[PDB]
């Protein structure tokens, strides 16, 4: 209603005298470390419940209908997960059975350490692509050609199918172990803010580039062509050029089958997504299309007659655990860091989505620890890095999922698919498994449709999306992530280095101050010049602050003093022989400052000194308490620059100046 | 005196209606480029006067009194320049002949393009070290040993004295040209803010740690030992251990003569600096100690009898210009960027010191063009990077210097020191030249005495100093600079990611709001909770902003709504069978925000949504005009979240709530 106040003009000291402060809390390092480590059983029970969240959702079960919901979600997600694992096994250059292995053990491990309920841990297209890329870069194909086979002219250097898969599996296991170690280090040290740097446009561009590279790889697999494992800089462009040059050496049957299953899967998925109001449970198109592909490929001998590319390499059994070949962490540390951070980011995103959809809370450090333990346990069983696919996750959520029991049942399907089920999958073409991956790329390919939206929105974030999407295409995929985080931090620094300063003026008959570049009917005080500067002054925006002051006052505090001294020597010689007109004061509305960066408080004191010589007072308006306490420690309040120069509000400085002019002409 | 106002409670729309805004300026890209490129004669005269500042101070000269002060300072700095020029040549692994070339040619170029008057362009100890650092790595000693000389058992692979220097000289010429190009790029593209990242602790810790590497490198010449040109990681640490292992192979003639001039030069310099009130002109101790060293070394045959290390390689002549060996810019791009940025940083640092004392303004972007052409012109005459030494600069200023005429006269002394003078410096020991450099290291060695001062001051800047000083010792010297620039920018991100949020309360009978953790007698409104959050919300601190709200209200907006649904299912079944107590509203005092980072503004709309369901209003207090215009563009003002939720001041949000509850119970 009515905003009326009546108080004296407390600038800095008229308010600090009669206001008793609170004594700061004593450090007492010994008592701090003693009180932190609790001794009562309550803290122990709390950390046990937090570290192992399985003991929370288990006692409060609702078996009656939860059993049926979990068993149906488990069989469905198990089928989907074994299909996605045997499909993504090609993305990591590993055999098919190791995909099923990586789809079984991480599920078992993410049961006594996970803190979620609607997450299906398993393989992931982006993570498997990164694993395959780093394996190809660390173990290419031109390093295994054994000369044997009595060739035509030179030694028969044929393909090394065989022991090469063992080396690739050992490399993938070492990579998974290093990723798990990095995740456990990040979780134990309670450092979780390191993944906050992955902004939405950054991860969007990264996923778009990863989807492009996955499309290129799966198109290479469908066409059944052999490239030269180009990796490094412009690897995707090089392999695409090589594919376009090797179009003649394709397979017509494999290409036709792949295009047909792509069209069928895309049409069925679009029909199920659009017409959701008629069929709530998503039709498992992957399962039926894989079954019909295996049925068609088994009838006619596509391997011999049509020379199709089938798997025919399923051992259908387990294997004893193998110790990882430790010693390759130095050359894969950055790759493992990138894989771990992107996996954790995707996992946290999916968890937060499916948690705010179901209204429950998911811890971050607990998810980090759970995924680290899962990757470590997978490294001992010849598996790759595990994550949560958005397509596989939606299955247990749509079909009905309440706890991780549906996830544990999803491993039983993979369990029976490791030992017995799988012999019918022998004549399955590799182009069919390479197609569902492309069909799942529709979710990430549509992410490009937000760049025009981000351009109308904050434009700095629209540049981060395009920069990350392009830079993660030229120089690899893992190196493109590091070039995105650094670019995002640089963009953040540029937004606090080049602020939006204004020409704050006074609104008549009130005390609210608005910018002069936005409103017209604003009257500024006679002689006084007000200035606001956001983005607290640090070592980078000090010259910017100087230029802003020089632009808002009209002149320069240095050149005016130089001209005054040049005109003063003419006065000291006349006795022997015989600009700063409008600016009366400068009120700095430094209310948007947080830190001071003493390198900057030195420049502030220099400004106050330079303007004092030309008889121009530099008052402050909205200096915070935690900023004044910092400036006082940095040696700013000398015998001449007292606290009376600072004020509490913007109108207090103007009122004090008006009263000083009225009382002193 | 009296601060009293009387205005209605204009929240956001009660103020926006009757306040007509100013129309934004039209872009008009066609006219923007036309109005920028002016055609009048004033624009042509302005660019020529700025690019060539010689036409300014030359017409208004004061030959009557200025020429007398320049002729005495020119011959003074000419003797100091020819000695420091040839002494710093040892730090660049080039012969002593090319040291004088870097003291004559850059002065000629920095005469028609320079925009300063008290700067003596020439070599520099820190800059010449970075130049010589890459020469040892790109052209080591073990790459030129020719087997010849009928050795004892194997081929006589002795030293390659002779054409070995030609590989280092041509390498230094290409490095000098690449540095000059980078400086012209920064000056041509008008990008000068890139050197603002070199903060005071950053450049302070860098020059301090560089003084150690200069001390270790020059100590090798004093002791006259031969190391294994260790470069890379821990280069200073590795070469320091090898010196201690090679103490037995020292030279008593070079050590005694080297240690003697160290004490003499240090004592006279310290004595003249303290007792300045008796002798204003600094005594050239560097010059007098060199002349007496050559006289003693010429009398007794120290080269033959005492086996001392002398130069004896001065041809005393010029050479035709040699085209730089283009093709080495690819492997020296990262190295030249570190040298080009420190050559400009020290130039402006020393320049601005002698500029505020003489009250003349030095152009910023012009120094990039001035030193840019200087290094390019020096590359065509086999020179290294040119800079301005603080010791050599103080000579021409203390003895009397007004313009660059004293610098041009200083080049005349160097001019005669190449054609005629120089033969007397033949028996000069290399330990004497390597000692005057160590004596000048006192200025940088005393920079360590500011770390306890910076610790009592802003502690984040004290960490950057120690981090830069340590990191520039482990991984080289040029790589340590890049590790300091990234760490300094990272510290800025950490200061805006972890802000200093408070519990803002109300002062009785007034309208000023202060933090509750700093003052005691502050009364908060009944039910209302106020929160201030500096460091504008971006993608990194958006999660910390959630934890900040949950900490100031006591509860969580998510778990409370979850328990409400858990308690609501018991209500919908009872009809079939038969927390948020204190927080009434939340006033966010977002007055210290500058940008939005729409990635983070999506959470602001989510926060209002999460609190609206639990019947908790989230009001804003001090949203700026340029930030409110950003929310509307980012899609924040929907049909439910109107502008009435925002307020102009902090007290307007509280005054509105007091009247709302009073009129609506
Ligand atoms: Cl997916
Ligand atoms: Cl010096």
């Amino acid at each position: 209603c009515s905003y009326t106040v009546s108080r004296p003009v407390y600038s800095e000291l008229a308010f600090q005298q009669q206001r008793e402060r609170r004594l700061p809390e004593r450090r007492t390092l010994r008592d701090s470390l003693a009180r932190s480590c609790s001794c009562s059983r309550k803290r122990a029970f709390g950390v046990v419940k937090t570290l192992l969240p399985i003991l929370d959702w288990l006692p409060k079960y609702r078996v009656k209908e939860w059993l049926l919901s979990d068993i149906i979600s488990g069989v469905s997600t198990g089928l989907v997960g074994t299909l996605q694992g045997m499909a993504y096994a090609l993305l990591a250059a590993v055999p098919v059975q190791f995909g099923l292995y990586s789809a079984f053990f991480p599920i078992l491990t993410y049961f006594v350490f996970g803190t979620s309920r609607h997450i299906s841990v398993g393989p992931f297209p982006v993570v498997s692509l990164m694993v395959g890329s780093v394996v190809l870069s660390m173990a290419p194909d031109d390093h295994f050609l054994v000369p044997s086979g009595n060739g035509s002219a030179l030694n028969s250097t044929t393909l090394d199918t065989g022991t090469r898969d063992a080396a690739r599996v050992l490399l993938a296991s070492t990579l998974t172990l290093l990723v798990g170690i990095i995740q456990l280090v990040f979780g134990g040290l309670q450092i979780g803010f390191i993944v906050r740097y992955l902004a939405d446009p950054l991860v969007g561009g990264f996923t778009t580039a990863a989807a492009f590279q996955v499309l290129v790889s799966q198109l290479k697999i469908v066409l059944n062509v052999s490239t030269k494992n180009y990796n490094g800089i412009l690897s995707i462009i090089y392999t695409l050029i090589e594919i376009f040059q090797n179009i003649g050496d394709t397979n017509i049957a494999d290409f036709i089958a792949g295009l047909l299953t792509i069209i069928v899967c895309m049409a069925v998925k679009e029909l199920n997504d659009r017409f959701k109001h008629r069929i709530p449970v998503p039709i498992p198109i992957e399962v039926i299309v894989t079954i019909i592909a295996t049925a068609i490929s088994y009838g006619a001998n596509l391997e011999k007659n049509y020379n199709a590319g089938i798997v025919k390499s399923i051992p259908s059994g387990f294997l004893p655990p193998v110790l990882p070949s430790v010693g390759l962490f130095s050359d894969m540390l950055a790759a493992s860091f990138s894989i771990a951070v992107v996996a954790y980011a995707i996992a946290v995103s999916v968890g937060k989505v499916y948690a705010t959809k179901h209204d429950y809370v998911i811890d971050g450090n607990q998810e980090f620890i759970a995924f680290g333990i899962s990757n470590v346990f997978s490294g001992f069983f010849s598996c790759f890095v595990a994550t949560t696919a958005l397509s596989r996750t939606a299955v247990q959520e749509s079909t009905g999922g309440k706890t991780q029991v549906a996830g544990l049942i999803s491993a039983v399907i993979v369990m029976v698919a490791i030992v017995a089920l799988g012999r019918l999958l022998e004549p399955l073409q590799k182009s069919v498994l390479a197609a569902v991956v492309i069909a799942n790329l529709k979710g990430m390919f549509m992410q490009v449709c937000d760049v025009p939206r981000l351009w109308k929105q904050n434009k700095t974030d629209a540049v981060i999306w395009v920069f990350t999407c392009i830079m993660s295409i030229i120089l690899g995929l893992d190196l493109g992530l590091l070039a995105g985080l650094l670019f995002a931090l640089l963009t953040v620094v540029l937004r606090v280095q080049f602020p939006s300063w204004n020409g704050l003026g006074s609104v008549p008959s009130t005390d609210i101050y608005k910018s002069i570049t936005h409103y017209k009917n604003l009257e500024e005080p006679e002689g006084v010049k007000i200035l606001r500067f956001s983005s607290p002054i640090f070592y980078g925006n000090v010259d910017g602050f100087k230029k802003c002051i020089n632009s808002t006052v009209g002149f320069d505090a240095i050149r005016v003093y130089n001209k005054r001294l040049k005109a003063l020597r003419r006065i000291q010689k006349l006795i022997k022989k015989g600009p700063k007109v409008p600016i009366h004061s400068l009120v700095l509305d430094c209310g948007a400052v947080s830190f001071l960066d003493v390198v900057g408080v030195r420049s502030l004191r220099m400004i106050v000194k330079e303007f004092q010589r030309i008889d121009v007072n530099v008052y402050f308006a909205l200096l915070q308490d935690d900023v004044l306490e910092k400036m006082e420690q940095c040696g700013f309040f000398d015998d001449n620059i007292r606290k009376d120069r600072f004020f509490l509000t913007v109108h207090d400085a103007i009122l004090h100046l008006q009263n000083q002019v009225k009382s002193r002409e």
